[PDB]
RNA sequence: GCCAGGAUGUAGGCUUAGAAGCAGCCAUCAUUUAAAGAAAGCGUAAUAGCUCACUGGU
């Protein structure tokens, strides 16, 4: 009945990487280095939000996100 | 020609008083798709709104 939205990708990104902002040029310097893990972890948070057929779907976008602002997945 | 869609992460990141597809900078991934650009124009203070590309019908 009542509507819970979650954070942006980019803020749960931003916050999993330990970061204040992210990269003024994403593909010439990278500023954060996060594992798939936590990728996986907040495609499951914004699951609601999300509108994928599962959750390798749903990281595929998040980690689209990451790649705007700078953000390297291993 | 006409009718209908033109979506979701998301107001991409940066910067900026604001900067939401459309001041400027760096990129331009992905999802759901029949199709739909991190958008080709008009538009707003910024939003909104209208149109284009693209798809279906006729
Ligand atoms: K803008
Ligand atoms: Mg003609
Ligand atoms: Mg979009
Ligand atoms: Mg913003
Ligand atoms: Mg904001
Ligand atoms: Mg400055
Ligand atoms: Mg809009
Ligand atoms: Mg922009
Ligand atoms: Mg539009
Ligand atoms: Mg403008
Ligand atoms: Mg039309
Ligand atoms: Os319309
Ligand atoms: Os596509």
């Amino acid at each position: 009945t009542f509507i819970t939205k979650t954070p942006p990708a980019a803020v749960l990104l931003k916050k999993a990487a330990g970061i204040e902002s992210g990269s003024g040029e994403p593909n010439r310097n990278k500023v954060a280095t996060i594992k798939r893990d936590k990728v996986r972890e907040i495609a499951e948070l914004k699951m609601p939000d999300l509108n994928a057929a599962s959750i390798e779907a749903a990281m595929r976008m998040i980690e689209g996100t990451a790649r705007s602002m700078g953000i390297v997945v291993e």
